[PDB]
């Protein structure tokens, strides 16, 4: 199972290794193909979605088209938010993608109550947070 690649979220970094663990029983696989859009929005309470093997061509709303590689996660819907939300992704490549609804993480959490109170606080104070690394991103 998905054990390195839940853990390979940047906010995993601090998890407790039993949450992470706990989350990945009811995991979802699925595969896109070149130029296909694998995130847009329309309705309340969409999924998380992150990278298990390939590449996506990506914009991020404030700033610049990209690329995200293999390990790398997407889907910008806060856990605790109301409404729906903006983002614009394709595929780059045939890629190995997996998924997890945003509610039954929000399950898991009430299982790890410290994990439960440190997303109550990005829950408001992550506004001028914006994307920050704490040292570099290199290995």
């Amino acid at each position: 199972n998905c054990r390195k690649l839940v853990a390979s979220m940047p906010l995993f970094a601090n998890a407790d290794p039993n949450f992470v663990t706990a989350m990945l029983t009811k995991l979802k696989f699925e595969v896109f193909q070149p130029g296909d859009y694998i995130i847009r929005e329309g309705t309340i309470g969409k999924k998380m979605y992150f990278i298990q093997h390939g590449v996506v061509s990506v914009l991020t709303k404030g700033n610049k088209e990209m690329k995200l590689s293999d390990g790398s996660y997407f889907g910008e819907i806060c856990l605790l938010t109301r409404g729906r939300r903006t983002a614009s992704v394709r595929a780059d490549t045939y890629c190995r993608l997996y998924s997890l609804s945003v509610d039954n993480f929000n399950e898991v959490l009430e299982e790890y109550p410290m994990m439960r109170r440190a997303f109550e606080t990005v829950a408001i104070d992550r506004l001028d947070r914006i994307g920050k690394k704490n040292s570099i991103l290199l290995h």
